């Protein structure tokens, strides 16, 4: 049901079933499918179509012509009632696409909460994208793609399927990423290096000394030791046994499928 | 006329002169121009935009925010009245432009039937798209361009003007294209170059072992003997006598242009 | 108020405050913020946003899906009532944004006369665009970026905050702009690098052959010589004594920030 407290335009178009919470505000031309939810206090701007089966969290911004929902592009999808789950209090710039899940990848594309979704920026099928992170203009995700927290992905960056976007990585703009970042990593190029940890994101985010020095080393070991991933596996585990922040390594090796970047 | 089995909703605009066939549905805030024609059971989803003299066929599916038929973007045109034709059963995505030809570059923007283009996908002024074509997200298509049957273009990639994208073609995301790809050949990176024959798709697609033999040679002959263009055309005019399926090489040298993409 | 001449479609919603000028339209879903000023003989094609403090100027063209005026996205902005400055004979072509201004950065996007602003370009907060420029698909200017007059730039580039694109300029496309590009140069590649003076353009601006004489000897005594930039600068001035284009690159100088694009 529509919130009392909710506005929806004379314009827009809100199906019977379709639930909007309190102080949700629907603008105009807007399309809101009957079993989507958007939760309090959510703006859609104005021209927004939201539609599949779709939970919109609170304090969102949705600016106008951005696709939330909609059918995704895997070649295989057949219209399956498939899921979007979006969190809180982000948002999402003109013509964002976030598509839904597939069958085959798990039924779900997710998004997190404080994030910034920038003009044009693509959430294919089966993503999930978590808190925090900002995707900048035409940054797009192809399927199956994770990107952590407080990950930043620059400008025309594509990601390629399957891969892994570890939590406070950086990716600069016009670059593509054809395998897994790990977590505190900067990449850039085409195909997307290695250019060191993010230590001014690290910085700013509240790391300590000690733990950005560890993760430096976790990084030398990964890239500069020259032995082996699993060589180092362990030994990033025997540091993580002092700095807690390490084993964010150890925990996006257990989810990485296509091997690290690497130069 | 409007088919009375049609649906437009009350939202849209439909101008009169406007063809609609049967069982079609026009979505809301659509803008149907006079001169259009939509085939049956073409579904414009919502928000969307078709105008010019715009031919479109049976069983496609255009999403919300796509511009069909408008005014292209060459600098030298000046509104004439040119054309667009479409056929059957395409997935046009959110965002796709596809624009109207020039006098000057022969009046005609065209696709073929059963393509996916994906989300902003650009199909320029004077553009041939065939048929079975995947345009990924944000995959341009400059003024003039060709893209044969089954070619497979990756995110973010862009094709020069007048350049041709032959049959069974995969070009890699994240590429820039800026001469002719032959038939049947992997190209990527900016500028692309050729990483030999698309097996698997010719695989997926029913090609026998001799054929993809016979291809794999041509492609031998054209990139790794070292000899001339001019020397390898009879040579594999030679090996079509016996491999039908490679005077597609023959008949890609009779429109190329701007020279092969080579390494 | 809206002038007697102007019209305004039906289902477009114009708020109290706007002012329309003579012979100008508004098409339909259209929405026009309060303090939104568009002028005489402008015409918004369709399903165009255009808010915040906006001046528009005479006989522009803004096609559907177009955001004009729209908050940006720089991550400080926190509401400001900044403004977008855009003058006459645009033409402002599908999902194009153009973004206001930041406090910080000066409170002012501005766009000049006499553009092409081709499907997806992005105007982040705080850019000038001069005169006669051309920003081909999905062409994505950072924040805080100048383009001067008459710079072109290609498709899928982008151009880092803060940079400069110097008068004449040519962009090629699929480029990383990253550094500021001399007046009549031709920039390309991700770095961006010069490849010499845009000549072809200079000719068909009606450039002298003595001006463009002395521009490519400009050119060369910044990329060349092997001098340093402050050596060359004095030399520059000297040879503008008698060449008065040459003096763009003394004005040029005194703008740029960011270093020189080099090789
Ligand atoms: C070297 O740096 C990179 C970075 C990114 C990529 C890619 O994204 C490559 N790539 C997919 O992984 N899926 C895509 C697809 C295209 C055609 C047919 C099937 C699947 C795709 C992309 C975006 C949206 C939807 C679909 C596609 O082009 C490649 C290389
Ligand atoms: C090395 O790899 C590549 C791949 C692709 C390209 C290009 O597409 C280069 N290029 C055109 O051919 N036409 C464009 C244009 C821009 C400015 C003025 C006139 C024409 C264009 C592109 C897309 C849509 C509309 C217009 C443009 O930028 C270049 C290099
Ligand atoms: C080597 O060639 C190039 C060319 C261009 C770039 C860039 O544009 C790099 N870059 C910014 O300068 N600002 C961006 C941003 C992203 C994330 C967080 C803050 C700011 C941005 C871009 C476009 C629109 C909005 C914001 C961003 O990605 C980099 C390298």
């Amino acid at each position: 049901m529509i919130d009392k407290s909710a506005f929806v335009h004379p314009t827009a178009i809100v199906e019977e079933g379709a639930s909007i919470g309190a102080n949700a505000h629907i603008g105009p031309f807007c399309i809101v499918g009957p079993h989507v939810e958007i939760g309090e206090g959510t703006v859609l701007k104005s021209h927004v179509v939201v539609n599949g089966h779709t939970k919109i969290g609170r304090d969102n911004e949705i600016y106008q012509f951005a696709s939330i929902g909609e059918v995704n592009q895997d070649l295989k999808y057949a219209g399956e009632p498939t899921r979007v789950e979006i969190g809180d209090r982000n948002r999402i710039r003109e013509s964002v696409t976030i598509h839904r899940g597939t069958v085959q990848g798990g039924g779900l594309t997710k998004v997190g909460s404080d994030n910034l979704l920038m003009i044009n920026a693509h959430i294919a099928h089966d993503c999930t994208v978590g808190n925090r992170c900002i995707l900048a203009n035409n940054a797009t995700l192809a399927g199956h793609v994770s990107v952590d927290d407080f990950a930043i992905i620059g400008g025309m960056t594509a990601v390629h399927q399957f891969c892994i976007i570890g939590a406070h990585v950086m990716v600069g703009g016009c670059s593509g990423v054809a395998q897994d970042v790990p977590p505190y990593v900067i990449a850039q190029g085409n195909h997307a290096t290695p250019f060191g940890v993010n230590i001014e994101g690290l910085k700013r985010r509240g790391f300590s000394r000690e733990a950005i020095t560890a993760i430096r080393n976790a990084y030398k070991l990964i890239y500069r030791s020259g032995k082996t991933l699993d060589e180092v596996k362990p030994e990033i585990a025997e540091l993580a046994e002092t700095y807690p922040e390490v084993k964010a390594f150890t925990d996006f090796f257990a989810r990485s499928t296509r091997g690290l970047i690497r130069h």
